[PDB]
DNA sequence: CATCTG
DNA sequence: CAGATG
């Protein structure tokens, strides 16, 4: 947790830069189990040949910690955060629609910058449109004092479109944090379940209202239940506007809201001790349910849950509060 | 995993 | 449809 920090950390930086960069997935996916067994390592790692000892550590890694270990630095990933076209990479993926692929090819047709995409709007799709368009917005956080206004707002929408919603406002946001990164809301309906067929109106009767009232301000992507948005708090009395939102709403069948709930409420570390635990009390969990866990190894069947409630109860656990829902 | 693009 | 992004 800082016994092997440095080790941990620029096997990332090398990892990282494999995937992106390069398109080494094996590579880059050998630095991940790499950092990720040291991390787990007990001890001051005080030379490569105790690293290869590891598992997962093999020769160049630990040739590579040998060089970080004797000093300060490794030469390699000296060479990688200078390199223009590695920065480039690292930076066009900032816009959201960018992905490295596509950093990729960006770079080798020239374009590198900000200014550079702007000059070729036209190679850039829709979303890719939309995140250079909110660059700034994007990357700038949530502070709860908004969010608490946006959920007001997406609350009562939702409510007058039919009184029979069941709106969510799950992430961290849910779980006290000070300030959140985009918005998540969960959406169900009674009448729209595991087996009932469909019902897209479900989704876009409110997709529809919120921008009806314009909160929502462009659509990323709209499915039949996802529904990937922009929306924004409407300014006030003219002086001071607010930055564009990250929105996702999503259409989830009743019956399984709650575990849906649950989980998008994190944090993953609450998840996963939630579901560990969850096999222990002789059980299974998922983002969609909880199920009763047979002997034969496995088994299934949909266990019925009411609320975040029944789930836990189930488990035979502490109904926790969002809050304390951290680890 | 669900949506988009081409 | 494979392949990309979130
Ligand atoms: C699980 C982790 C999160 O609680 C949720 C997914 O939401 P995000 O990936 O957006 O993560 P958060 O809601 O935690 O992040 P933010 O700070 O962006 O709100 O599911
Ligand atoms: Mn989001
Ligand atoms: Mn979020
Ligand atoms: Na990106
Ligand atoms: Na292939």
């Amino acid at each position: 947790e800082t016994l092997n920090g440095g080790i941990t950390d620029m096997l990332t930086e090398l990892a990282n830069f494999e995937k992106n960069v390069s398109q080494a997935i094996h590579k880059y996916n050998a630095y991940r189990k790499a950092a990720s067994v040291i991390a787990k390592y007990p001890h001051k790692i005080k030379s490569g040949a105790e690293a290869k000892k590891l598992p997962g550590v093999g020769t160049k890694i630990a040739e590579k910690i040998d060089e970080f270990l004797a000093t300060g630095k490794l030469r390699k990933l000296e060479k990688i955060r200078q390199d223009d076209t590695s920065s480039s990479i690292n930076f066009l993926t900032r816009v959201s629609g960018i992905g490295p692929s596509a950093a990729r090819k960006f770079v080798d047709e020239g374009i590198k910058t900000l200014e550079d995409l702007r000059k070729n709007e036209d190679k850039l799709n829709h979303h890719q449109r939309i995140g250079l368009k909110y660059f700034g917005d994007f990357e700038k956080r949530i502070p709860r004092e908004e969010m608490l206004q946006m959920q007001d707002i997406v609350l009562n929408e939702v409510k007058k479109v039919d009184s029979e919603y069941i709106a969510t406002v799950c992430g961290s946001f849910r779980r006290g944090a000070e300030s959140s990164g985009d918005m998540d809301v969960l959406l169900t309906h009674p009448s729209f379940t595991s087996e009932s067929t469909k019902q897209p109106k479900l989704l876009h009767q409110v997709v529809e209202q919120l921008q009806k009232v314009h909160f929502i301000t462009d659509t990323l992507s709209k499915g039949e239940t996802k529904f990937m948005g922009v929306c924004q708090l409407p300014s006030k009395n003219d002086e001071k506007e607010y930055p564009h939102r990250r929105i996702d709403i999503r259409l989830i069948p009743k019956d399984q809201y709650y575990c849906g709930v649950l989980y998008f409420t994190g944090s993953d570390i609450f998840n996963k001790n939630m579901r560990a635990h969850a096999l222990e009390k002789g059980f299974t969990i998922n983002e969609y349910t909880i199920r009763p866990l047979g002997v034969t190894g496995v088994a299934g069947e949909p266990l019925p849950v009411d609320s975040e409630k029944d789930i836990f109860d189930y488990i035979q656990w502490k109904y926790r509060e969002p809050k304390d829902r951290s680890e």
